[PDB]
């Protein structure tokens, strides 16, 4: 299974290192072709003794160390992002059910609360992803997806807060459960309150997207290990040379044209540098899929799955 | 006890390695008895000094690295995807006691409620699995099962939606207690938001099932382990090679015929990689025993355990 | 503190690898001897080739990644299982205090709920422990220490199911407070569901280790550090010999009967071996006196502090 | 996207190691010079035996290992920091609909329950901040930005503590709660326990950054890894100078009068040093906009969005 | 901020490493002198051998190892201890406010549910902790320092259990609060039973500290890194030796009297193995400062602040 998986090209590493490589084919055999054609005998010597040193500060094993370290940190916390987003089904299995109503009145009312419960999570993936900000660049294209009301993008404005207005919603919410209730369409108090603590456990979730975006991992600490890789590829660019084995130097009776073993650790190393580059803003998960179905499912089960249930009737096991 | 874990077959190392292993001795002795009784003088020359490039860029160390960090990670993830499993046992212990009737018809309705619990925990396993794909290839095959009823069937595909369907009978649980609790069969508002909390428990759990199949370890960070794996023992079928001890290299001086801590290092190294390729898709847990347990279980404690105790006598400890 | 801490036998590193220090060391002087006393003279000269060849294929380093990633998946996992052990005290403070009466009924209700909390405690510990299944080899033994009564042994034989039986007592907790609610022994619905749930909240206890037993570390990555530890003692069987040093090899010019350095790195690779072997099963914590505990616990503080309590007086910060 | 962040200034590694760089500078070339100017040449002989014990003592391995685990304690912790900084979002909504009254007095008893929301976050963050700490050097300044009316001050010091008086509006909120409620202005008892249970989870929360900032890393884990990184840059102050490759000693056969690899190995090992130094007090997070965000948004959401709700209209999609 | 944190004494790495430094150098000079004064001239031969022996069991790296995975599982192990503290605040805002009452009676009702859930904490404590035992090493300790009254003592005793008793207390708090709702001290059962989570929460955090002390780190695992640490430093004080470098051994052309890069090494491995044996036993956290903290804000809060708010006044930004 792994045997295989090594053919595949979208989303492998081949397309991500396509460019660096070819960077690094070009630096490396241009430095070849000076000392093999162009420099002179004496500045053929001087090259070698540069080989040799070059040669010795690429150990292989402390760049290891700190790209194992940042990348299982990357992952991580690219696991921590997904566990933060806001399904809207456990609230959408209470308002189907306890929000009483089946005239134009309570069929309305079941479908704002569930376009108030989107819309508290649109506003916050439009902050935290490149891919809902171009869907979404403004607060009219918002309300041409039919997420938010022109009535209520006036009162959206009104509201005057410097701030990430994604909070409106999530109060919005609470303020028409509560009207709800007075009115006779939520029955008690405990089933309110149901319905208010699913808000507040979505609100959470929403709250810790907009934490993960705005602190991420250091920047300090990212450019630690892209100068470590990057040292131990410009080593390996000198060091990693074929020389002329008539000089019997210690590891270099042979000439290839080509270091297999050394381009082998251009896909090891920097490749492992591309997982933590591909991870460390993970929104360029289909976020626009993922709208489009919590927007669908929400409103198809409070308005079309309203208290009209199949017809009980005995199983398959029955005594 | 570690001691006679080696011996077993099934389940072990060897039944999993049986492959890969005589590919890997077959491409070794050929390429031996090449230098051994095909090449040439010069040619045994060329080869002589192409194994000894090959011997140097075998460093055990950086391979053991990216190894322990991808497997931790699988592992890892492997066990949060047993305990995101829908048991049906806290929805079971309130069904039973709080849906109250004895007659046929609150009878019918407690086994109604348990079997739409289930149903939205096969939902999910038959887009998550293989094994429990194959148990079930259709919806027809889950009607024959006795999981969902043929006027169920029909409502389930009026129903028109895109996208995966293993929350509509999570929205008719709900739907169907709250039409208990108006026709009096669950008494107050405290009891039926209990059965209502456990319903959305058991909705999170099979939405982390929909959540850790569809987004895995990442395709990129597979194939680098893969290929540092493989890197390794390109080396070894080069570099390992028992040369001639007549030419006083460093380290051949006695020919075996066989590497033997060579081939040890194949069941160290291939070994460890096989450990992360049986993880990576653990649904191919017995999730057809899975399903049987708790359909069986849970129709049982509602029908034949609802209000019937045994009787209350007095305990050994009694004073 | 740590300094001291060599010095203790019971549950220390000693006790366990008494056996297979003495094989190693059995193995060892065998294999010198042979060389020092039966073997001829060109026969002592194919054995230092052969101890060459051994001593590089002994890397420290590899062998030390495959343990450190074992035995940290084994410690956190093995804190886990302690985490997920049933303790019945929270139920214990709430059918203390809300399951009213005084009067021999009452008191008989109040023990049996907690006897079937125990239960459900009991029947899991039986399948996931050895110390247990010994106490309890059938369901007798379980009436014998009057955990069971013999009319409830009846009722669970009759209750026909080919799955664990644990989840009998968590059903009969549940129906019998609601019986105990419909005869007025607990108040209100908001204290009988305070009662459901914490039930539920050990049912899901019972239901880990219901899972860490029979989902265990996989057994392809047990076999793999237990290779790679025998492996390096089987290079150091041949490759740390002393051998003659007249004949000037490097690293053996000097006789020593006895590697010091090489019987500590036992006592260090297989040490951290038994480290994970004694963790894998940890049930062979004192579980025979845990359930004498929580039984003894549960029953005192429902029938004997049932609403009788200290005298309320002044503290010694009174103003 | 990794290729690219080398560049930036603010923020990264070079505004941090603009300092320490320097005096290794300054250190080096200034051995170096004595070396090369002013010692004599027995005296040059006497150094170069120096510098060959210097160079072996600086091996980069087992430096990479503290640095490794240190910095994984210090970056996890550091999340754990910023998950347990109280939001007022989940008290505010459940304030905004559930203590009902639109006139002067229900505007006033909303108003003083979030400010006690906020004074139990803003008393925690000048004890665990230097920024705030700067912002509110005393319970004056407090006053002065409105957080605290001059009754609520003089109360606030008649109460004698000597500890940390953070706890102090967290139970006048709830005192507030229940005179609201006894007046009519919050409904229920439901209603009033969903809102004392948010004040406990922010409780809770504000007891966590209590714990983080008193109980840091341990004093003598920090001082290991801040020695093995000076004790490696000691070494290479001495090993790592270009002596006379004309003495023809392993590894010093060519002059370049500035270390290249040696110097990118400052930017990585006290590059990845202060990583730690920089996160270990991460407040000195822009916690003067943190509170300026949630007051404002707080005191919002009561007061101009109390049950004042856009019109319901009918969505796009509507059938 | 690291730079400077290695002048500290008090807490730091020099007062711990005091006597096992001073025994290192003690055991170092004293076998340098034996060489250089004491033995003979083949003496000097025969130790001389014994030193190349040493010096290449000294492997740094796989000590690195186990030093890393084990001082992490210690530090890990630390953070949770700490979150398990029973912090008595989330019952105090309760009883603060839901106990109702300002006569002679209800004054005294509140503080003794204050003085029972710490109660519930210090008999914990005390089995925990070595300073807290040392501060009430009896029963009547605890009568002195008021935390139980005499009246409690007596009933303490009576209830005959040969196990921990710290439950005790915990079930004296649910039961005073049953007596004091049926006396109209508490209003509603949805505010007793609020009152009785905030006890099982706190219950469940007296629970961890039950098993974080009696389920340590294996002992077996202790006296691993503890054998390979002393064994370091044992080939060190073999192989370390300043040598004649009169015979041209590789390594030892320099005398210096002082290793200074092997004793930096004790301060570093030695230092690193303080840091896990000063937390494996963190209580001997200012534990009698904790019981002092929390009981006098606790009697505090439901006594000095029982319904007695600050006057609602308008604040700075009113409209």
């Amino acid at each position: 299974t792994f045997s295989q998986l090594l053919l595949q090209w979208k989303g492998s590493i081949y397309k991500l290192l396509y460019s660096e490589f070819l960077i690094f084919i070009s630096l490396y055999f241009a430095i070849s072709l000076v000392y093999r054609l162009i420099l002179s005998e004496s500045q053929r010597l001087m090259f070698e003794k540069l080989a040799l040193y070059c040669n010795s500060y690429a150990e292989l094993i402390p760049v290891s160390f700190v790209l194992g370290f940042y990348v299982s940190l990357v992952v991580s916390r690219w696991w921590a992002q997904y566990e933060s987003i806001p399904w809207p089904d456990r609230i959408m299995n209470l308002v189907s059910c306890n929000v009483d109503g089946e005239d134009e009145y309570g069929r309305l009312l079941r479908r704002t609360l569930m376009r108030y419960s989107n819309l508290c999570s649109v506003l916050i993936l439009r902050s935290v992803s490149t891919a809902v900000y171009k869907r979404f660049p403004s607060m009219e294209h918002v309300v041409r997806a039919g997420l938010m009301t022109p009535e209520e993008h006036k009162k959206f404005e009104s509201l005057n807060s410097p701030h990430n207005k994604f909070w409106i919603p999530c109060v919005w919410f609470s303020n028409l459960a509560v009207k709800a209730r007075n009115e006779g369409r939520i029955r008690d108090s405990v089933l309110l309150q149901g319905i208010l603590n699913e808000l507040n456990t979505l609100r959470s979730q929403c709250g810790r997207l907009y934490g993960y975006d705005w602190i991420s991992i250091p920047l300090v600490y990212t450019q630690v290990v892209t100068v470590a890789v990057y040292s131990f590829f410009l080593a390996c660019l000198i060091g990693r040379q074929f020389l002329d084995p008539e000089k019997a130097y210690p590891g270099h009776e042979l000439d290839l044209f080509v270091p297999v073993f050394t381009f082998l650790q251009f896909f090891f190393y920097a490749g492992w540098l591309k997982v933590a580059e591909q991870l460390i803003n993970p929104f360029g998960f289909e976020t626009n899929w993922l709208i489009d179905r919590n927007l669908q499912v929400s409103l198809m089960a409070v308005d079309e799955m309203h208290q009209d249930l199949p017809i009980l009737e005995k199983d398959l096991y029955w005594n």
